[PDB]
């Protein structure tokens, strides 16, 4: 079946009640049928329900469907997109190791990687997605992951995935792609050799600014890269937390297994059932929604691009954009999602715009059905240094927009009056 | 002003425009800033307020403050789970190269987190015996950033002599962390005895119905006094690059909680969902009445087990022969000891028949549910522990742990009776 | 088998495939029939089962059966609200041209429903005094299809002498309906005293937290005996065209509840949403412990008000001087009288100051919330104040009322 | 001002103190009045505002007003279900001894409600043929209080010639009620054609995912003009004892909606729960994009069925040979006909094999779910499909294998 169909059917066979909609398991524990069954589950001998901090049936449906839509093998939902980025990195790197990360990513993920992970003895090494030789340069035998975004936030920078893959495969390093903005419907990183995909479900999957959540998805056959690979000992050595169990002995997606038995179990960034359920509902309609977000974004982009009071527009469909060729190369449906940014005349103009819009809501989020607006320098990328901003391509006049599902003429009119004030 | 029961029902909520008596469920991730200054000001910690739900949410804020109010603390922060709360409390104090001291009698999951999982982040764990505090002095050095223990342990039901832990902790200027999950704030108030930070698995008694996973970190009043200008905690006294040189010791705010928000929630994201937060608020409202029934039932079940010939030992603090009975009388003002207890069956085979025979006690892995629960720890909750660590925590192959629910005690006793006698 | 407290926690739920201890929330409207026969069979009442949530939902089914179990009845049906429950109970018995007898001491909304709104449907209402039952005999005729009253009235806190109502009802072969909302199934069991149908506003004590609007209709065991072959109830003994001639008296099922489903829920649609049903199930689990606190607190507040010089009269059954005290001792086995009470202030102006001065008692229109509530509502006067006693600390409550009263 | 798509996303919501972009879920039954006067004033209809959730709730209020906004109406009231909405609309107009005129081509449940269940309340029902409007003139008398029909019928997919119904209704000064559930406010706007009251089963397309049962009654702008001083509707022109003699014709408010609240919701209690209302609001936000996919998919499935040799007849308005095609072109401005359609199998046994063989079309009784559905309700060979949001090729393939074997 096609992706649209897989977001609606699969990973749910109807329990006894045969409800068409997936039930909401607002529950933490399960009744084991007998003591053997219980103990067997605690020993990984038998798979099954144990305790919601580890897994929940509502969230399991979500995980598998997300994996199905991406063309991957297994997916794991967590409390948030950040938790997903965090879990993906620590599942690969531990104290004394380093990770390579793109210089054009979400501000929060940047802070997590370049500052917060130090506390755990994990070194971060920045690289430029626009000049991949810079990636080869920071790689050593201690580099455990290569992290980047498919379509960056807020520069809307597109990564040349095939080239990142080449380098990653060569050194036998796990590649992590945050495909949040593009969504699995506009881009399928797995098709291009990506090992692990992370998503902030909180954005487009929800599509309505109502459910915070994240997911870690692994490709098919990822064990091939982790098993018997000197770069990843955690997956090839007896583990004392599990009475000597060695993950390379399992015929299961070991990356996902470790996320469950270790990170969810001990760190506990668990996705609540109600959020999981809402996210499932959003997943069902994402295919239709992302197209509208895209169509609207393009019109807004064309309008901003021709207006005299605007000094520059950042959106991949624009033929003059630096990522336009990469866009045509990797986006099969010719839709570029709903995020875009533009340059106002100056700081004072950017501020007047944010204070004058009536439909674009001044807020810090993206992928909501309602259009949103923000000024990154003093907000989302407020933590970054004055120079890091320039490396990511942001200025004091920069405005970021999250294009919603409203009528395009109404949106254009709202931006027009704000801009012209 | 008011009593605890009252504070679990009123407070930290003004009634918005609609004046709904119940706290609204903010199933929402973002907020509409009134203007650009306001926004930027919030991102700079100049003005406090709503920004994004991964950091804070109004539904969960009411929960945090009320939990703090019932404990007699200053500020509280709900997180996705009890484990997340334990994790966040430790990392907010220790970083790579440091060590933490922890009780040998705690929740299995927390034990794994501390003794194994934290190694991955370069955080050393040093076990100590709550029954012999000299063992605590012994493992302390200038790199020790936290002293962790449970007020009423899971599953031994071991009571910590809080005042003595406090003495040692205050002497070395170390932050003490107490997991008060089982006792609940209604049976015991660790802050009264010098505890600095309290963690709770809200998932257990606060929920009281096995429906909402959640955790909370609560800090005492004046905790800044201990963190500010203390060489043992540089993260709270040095310009932070993640925040353009901001130095937390400069703030007139609960800095422990602030760091949890601006750093751990913001970057690690173990955020508590709004629906769970709301359900937990509801549970908090009734915890005072519920915990008393749980306690009354537990005591009757304990007395019954204690007199039955097929039972070899019972662990519950109300029993006069119990080793923690004096500590119980010393720290528990309402003479209720909560709903968790454990007992020894004749042997492994007997413990297993019991688990397979009960009809009301549900074989499951959780505690504090309104429905009674049962489990065999060695092969389950403490399955990860070594054969010797089990003995240091006091668990055997014949050990059974029970979570006493709100059902009728005669019905519960009868269910255990038939299971035990077969 | 088990006690009430236990039945509110175990029963009517056997764990699906996932074996979740908590009942799942079926936020769902339709079900996947396994095959066409199964489907058609369900639409014909040949096979019982899931069809569409407007009729029934598994989450709400657990609630219905447990409520029935705690009351000692046979089957229960949850609906959108207590009002809907009262409405559905009456219309399931009376149709245009019939009449219903109702107590003069009941919930205002129910009084309006019965004495005014039902006229629109050609249903006559005939009031009777619960304190003088001869008045009931008087209004009864062969067209009287129901006798409605409250076990513990709102806001009078008037207790009905159930046995005597039952006698009269059983004699004439008329279905008796008891609204047991305030007393709750834990303080009083109307079925023990001959009641046929029990209605509850689940919105009040079952929820116990002012969060879920809901109602329920519960029928006693063997109610068919009274409905089948009874000339007073032709709807249950005549082929029905809406169901291809089906005659309910032919069914080995609780026909009263069946009609509520296949007709009133199906066509009028006052369905109880799954989130509400689930919350109500949660509340049901803890009602036994909660109602005792509500009761203990109410009694202390009552005693305090009863001794304060600025208060002119207190209405609560535990007070030995109260007119319903003997009826209280006769029907309430635990010695708890719930959390509703009323009292007389010095006068209208005093009653207002009180409502405007309380800090814990919240000025609002509801009852049975965990938070204490207050309001200024024929059995009532301009000085009358009604209180809904919450779960707060009694000393705190008393202190809040003391400062309001003394201002 | 704005377009419909925009109105489904913005409006009727202020941002309370917290300024949450999403509408909060008021899982609550009561409200804290600020003082005694305020309270009493609300119980007397002097001041509008929150009282008790059985009557109104802020979450559901946003839904009501937005639904009204998208339809181009004045006020909307959500209720527990579509049936409850139909019921409430009728009884708000007719009482014992009156009669109502209803279309012979409507939802089965509504047909039962009107032709059988309402008898219990002394309300007579008189059927009429939407395809032959003279039949409507015929059943009308001075006791006829409502004219009920569907814009796009279920399961016939029969389109009503609204203008002609309106003509007749306006002439006799009778309130017209249009169930616009299947078409949705995005494909058809009955108010544009003189309809007085619109009912919707929100449970279907507005939810769009089979998760929230709900209904709504929406009234047009200026409906008072038709109700006030109209001898046909005394309930809206006589002192009411339930409200201490209050006479509704004295109010500067949508009196039709007011009565639904102060009388039907208050006393009958078919209240819409907050969680359902909130979910429905979420569905409303995305209905515009969803209904187009449902429509595009339906059309393709219809064309496929229409050309397959094992299929004997297809019922969908976009098909040029369909009897309602001209009416479709006349009333549907976008050229989308929603996701409901029906077709004739070879015979009863074939219709049954199909229902038992589909893997994507789920054998169930509902419509407007994002997942495609199928059922056997008109003839013995008739099959009714609810076209979902799945990929059309996948849907066509599933039906192809079922039909062919």
């Amino acid at each position: 079946f096609n992706k649209e169909t897989l977001a609606l059917h699969g990973a749910y066979n109807f329990d006894t009640q045969r409800s068409i909609s997936v039930p909401i398991y607002q529950n933490t524990a399960y009744n084991f049928e007998n003591l053997d069954q219980a103990a067997a589950r605690f020993n990984l001998q038998e798979l099954g329900n144990i305790y919601s901090r580890l897994s929940n049936p509502t969230s399991d449906v979500l995980g598998q469907r997300l994996a199905n839509v991406e063309g991957g093998a297994f997916g794991i939902p967590v409390a948030s997109g950040m938790a997903a980025c965090f879990y993906a990195l620590i599942n690969l790197a531990s104290s004394g190791d380093n990770v390579a990360y793109s210089n054009k990513i979400y501000g929060g993920t940047q802070t997590l990687i370049s500052h917060t992970l130090k506390n755990f003895g994990i070194e971060a090494r920045e690289f430029d997605i626009d000049d991949l030789d810079s990636l080869e340069k920071v790689i050593d035998q201690n580099t455990k992951a290569i992290f980047f975004e498919s379509l960056s936030n807020p520069q809307i920078a597109i990564a040349d995935i095939e080239k990142i893959n080449q380098i990653a495969k060569k050194h036998k390093i796990v590649s992590i792609c945050d495909n949040t903005v593009a969504t699995p419907f506009l881009l399928q990183p797995f098709k291009h050799g990506v090992d692990v995909i992370v998503h902030s479900l909180s954005k487009y999957v929800s599509g309505q600014g109502t459910a915070l959540g994240g997911a870690l998805i692994e490709r098919k056959d990822l064990n091939d890269l982790l098993k018997n690979n000197d770069r990843y000992k955690a997956f090839n050595t007896p583990d004392p937390s599990y009475h000597g169990l060695n993950l390379n002995t399992l015929d299961l997606p070991i990356f996902s297994i470790r996320v469950i038995i270790t990170w969810l179990r001990d760190l506990g960034a668990s996705l609540a059932p109600q959020n999981a359920w809402l996210l499932l509902q959003g997943l069902e309609t994402l295919a239709v929604r992302i197209e509208k977000h895209s169509q609207n974004a393009e019109k807004v982009a064309n309008f901003l691009n021709s207006h005299p009071d605007i000094k520059g527009v950042n959106y991949p469909t624009l033929a003059s954009n630096a990522y336009h060729n990469l866009f045509k190369k990797y986006f099969d449906k010719n839709f570029a999602s709903g995020l875009l940014s533009f340059e106002a005349k100056d700081y004072e103009h950017a501020r007047r715009i944010c204070d004058k819009t009536q439909l674009f809501l001044l807020a810090a989020n993206l992928g909501d059905s309602k259009s949103l607006i923000i000024h990154p320098a003093s907000t989302t990328h407020s933590q970054l240094s004055e120079e890091e901003l320039q490396k990511a391509g942001i200025t004091k006049a920069t405005i970021r927009l999250s294009i919603g599902l409203e009528n395009s003429d109404d949106l254009i009119a709202d931006l027009k009056q704000a801009i012209e004030s």
